[PDB]
């Protein structure tokens, strides 16, 4: 059927024709909703059909449905699924599917620059060296001396499962998190396991409180291999407030890059282990979830410390009071320094201007409200009031299992 | 479907295992292909080869929660029911399965973060009313009763069943107490404009409009399928709260008050294939559905800039957080001016701790507790409370409350 959206603010419906052509499962049912569930639950034979949807809507997309070049490069991937078990895109394909992973990606309220993404081809890759070279030059060219741009890294695709590549980090940029002995955390606790696999493999720890992880990188297979990013290559903003000079006596700081490493890029049945993709922050990422979380930096006692706010009860809101200034202090801060940063009230408001480019354009776009709406302010904010349809495209960005719990190490 | 689902919470790595899942009888709009957990509404009689499963599967689930499965009770409640049903193709409910099939409806709703109390509901028979004058009187004894002079108590008020539904009862206001609004020539609005449709059809009932910003709305009561009557709830009846600020003495001047008592009356309630389409049931509020909706929603009171204002805030740059800023101080002066009347209210904070505690008791005691996270997640300050970190499941059991037609689109008028 056509399926319907309103928006509750403005009336503004919209109707929807895109879910159509989805095939992957959402994990709900008639019955039972997963909605605010975060993970619900190849072969020569599978993999054609999915190659044939994939090569059949790039070539749609450039408007040469069935011509010769669309029949040729079936053909092609034909042949080579035959006599290979697998199939190589073209460059153009590539970036295709890469850009329309992004496009795809319902939990992603960042969505409107979809078509403005940078496709490194990696590929030829054989070793973690080669994976260290490769993403230091997208670090470096994503980071942009503070004007950031969207730019995707793709290793070589999966073959047998025995020869992943992978990078181990799931942020290319984080900090590390140390168990102290009295019991407390160090860092970032978040980051506390995978902190310890580094030490284990020789990372020597300075233990401080915002040290950047090196980067452990896989490379077919084979055990990872640790490697430190040149510093002058990670970007840092020192937190501070407009209004509160004590702010920055709290020694606050974050990285400038989001890049997410841990996910799996799926194109035509092909499967990207490692594809870092990497864009610019939203600073409720920062400084809700990063600093406010119970299980993460855990700041807010502090900052209502400092604000003298009235602490014995709940209903004094004194944690959404000391939550806001938090928040104004990280927008201030990358903007003080030119770094590029979006505050949540205009990527939602960008955010519901691309649904309506992409129903207009497309006949749909696929959200997920619990992850588009802010972790702050919530309905104060646009997209709290509009009606989403959640659905899974292909090519789409996928989880995988973390690698130390897949490894046979040597 | 699988016997055991989990959820886990992110934050404490608690993890729930599901199955009461399994009992869930209705539809939620979602499909395998597609989630709708986003849509707010996504999707004549019974009949009785429709009524006959239906009041079985509530009779025994009444009969189970009593110890009572089996027993001569219940195989006599059963064959009379049966026989009702036969004979007149309905039946009615005993005082006890009445009882209980209410408690249930709100244990059983998805979108409720106050379901922690769901036993402790005050439920008023009222299926002996004829009139629109007796729902009146009704509803009257509810209010007050709920009210109790600021010391609020969870009420349900339940009206005779449909029957073939030309001849239904119904509050034809969406909820018991409500502000006007009122649309003026030049476009702009007065008092509240989720109302201003409403409002219209009172003023056409016959109402005389003070034309205030805060005029709370005369009952529009409907008995029997008749047309609608209008009555004027007792002005000391409605209990209210002044608005003001701990801190800024200038928020009182701002002139915002509102009503202690939250009343749904919009709803239908069904109990093992019954429908009750008029049922107004009350709570206490959670402190943001005024401070957050009622007050900064766009399209409702809209102070947020106003506030901003007399906070002296930059407002020129969205990335200044003005509007966050001033909505964190108008859910400062709505809990601080409940709480200095002692009019029961909770913030946010309390009740999405008391409900993820419930949430446990029910998965532990009755293996599940369907929840709907776009809801049940409060509208500010989303992942500083707990409900954000947890994974919920959403599933329709019964008895339940369900939305229901408008009345002005379906009555027919005399
Ligand atoms: C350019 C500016 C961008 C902004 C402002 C932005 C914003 C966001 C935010 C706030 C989230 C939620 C993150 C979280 O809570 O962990 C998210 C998720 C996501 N983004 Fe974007 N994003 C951007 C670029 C990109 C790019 C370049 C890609 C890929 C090419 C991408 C793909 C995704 C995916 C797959 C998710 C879901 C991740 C998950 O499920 O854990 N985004 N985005
Ligand atoms: C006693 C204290 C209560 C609290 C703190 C409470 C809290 C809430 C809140 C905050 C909402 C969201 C409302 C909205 O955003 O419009 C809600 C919804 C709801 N509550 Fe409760 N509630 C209480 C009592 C009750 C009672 C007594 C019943 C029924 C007997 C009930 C049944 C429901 C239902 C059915 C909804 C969904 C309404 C809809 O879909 O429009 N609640 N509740
Ligand atoms: C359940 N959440 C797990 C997580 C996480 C997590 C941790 C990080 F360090 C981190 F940088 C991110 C970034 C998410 C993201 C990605 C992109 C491309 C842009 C953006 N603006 N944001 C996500
Ligand atoms: C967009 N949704 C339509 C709506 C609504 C709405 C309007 C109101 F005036 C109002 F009092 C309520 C109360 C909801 C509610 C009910 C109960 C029992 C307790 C509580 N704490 N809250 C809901
Ligand atoms: C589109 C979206 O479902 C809609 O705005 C919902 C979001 N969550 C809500 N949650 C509550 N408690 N009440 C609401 O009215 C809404 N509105
Ligand atoms: C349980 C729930 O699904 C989980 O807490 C989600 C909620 N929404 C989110 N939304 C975003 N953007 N990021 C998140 O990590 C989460 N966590
Ligand atoms: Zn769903």
């Amino acid at each position: 059927r056509f399926l319907k959206v309103k928006n509750w603010e403005t009336e503004v419906v919209l109707t929807d024709t895109l879910h159509l052509k989805s095939t992957l499962e959402t994990g709900c049912t008639e019955y039972i909703c997963m909605g605010s569930i975060m993970h619900p639950s190849a072969t020569k034979d599978q993999l054609f059909p999915l190659a044939k949807e994939f090569i059949d809507q790039y070539y749609s997309s450039i408007k040469r449905f069935g011509s010769k070049a669309h029949m040729e490069r079936l053909e092609e991937v034909n042949k080579e699924i035959d006599t290979t078990s697998t199939y190589q895109l073209k460059d153009t394909e590539l970036i295709y599917g890469a850009k329309h992973a992004w496009r795809n990606a319902s939990r992603c309220v960042g969505r409107i620059q979809w078509s403005k993404l940078q496709v490194f081809d990696a590929r030829d890759c054989t070793t973690a060296h080669g994976m260290f070279n490769y993403i230091c030059n997208h670090v470096k060219y994503a980071t942009n001396k503070g004007n950031l741009r969207s730019a995707i890294t793709i290793f070589p695709q999966r073959t047998d499962g025995k020869h992943d590549f992978r990078v181990w980090n799931s942020q290319l940029i984080r900090y590390a998190g140390y168990k102290q002995p009295d019991g407390s955390t160090l860092g970032d606790p978040a980051n506390v396991q995978f902190t310890e696999i580094c030490i284990q493999q020789g990372w020597k720890p300075p233990r401080g409180r915002f040290d950047v992880l090196p980067l452990l990188l896989q490379a077919n297979g084979n055990d990872p291999e640790l490697f430190q990013i040149p510093p002058e290559l990670v970007l840092e903003v020192p937190i501070r407030h407009p209004k509160f000079e004590w702010f920055k006596d709290l020694g606050l700081k974050w990285y400038g890059l989001p890049a997410v490493s841990n996910m799996l890029l799926e194109i035509g049945g092909l499967e990207f282990s490692a594809c870092p993709f990497s864009g610019w922050y939203m600073g409720t990422e920062i400084g809700v979830r990063d600093y406010c979380d119970n299980s993460r930096y855990n700041i807010l006692e502090e900052v209502a410390k400092k604000m003298n706010l009235d602490m014995r009860k709940t209903s004094s809101l004194w944690k959404d009071q000391a939550l806001v200034e938090i928040n104004i202090a990280v927008l201030y801060s990358f903007q003080s320094d030119k770094v590029t940063i979006v505050d949540h009230h205009s990527a939602t408001e960008s955010f519901i201007k691309h649904m309506e480019n992409e129903y207009r354009c497309r006949g749909g776009c696929p959200a997920d409200w619990v992850w588009i709406v802010p972790p702050m302010s919530g309905s104060i904010t646009p997209v709290f009031h509009q009606e989403m349809l959640n659905y899974r495209l292909t090519p789409s960005f996928e989880y995988q299992p973390d690698p130390w719990n897949t490894h046979v190490w040597k």
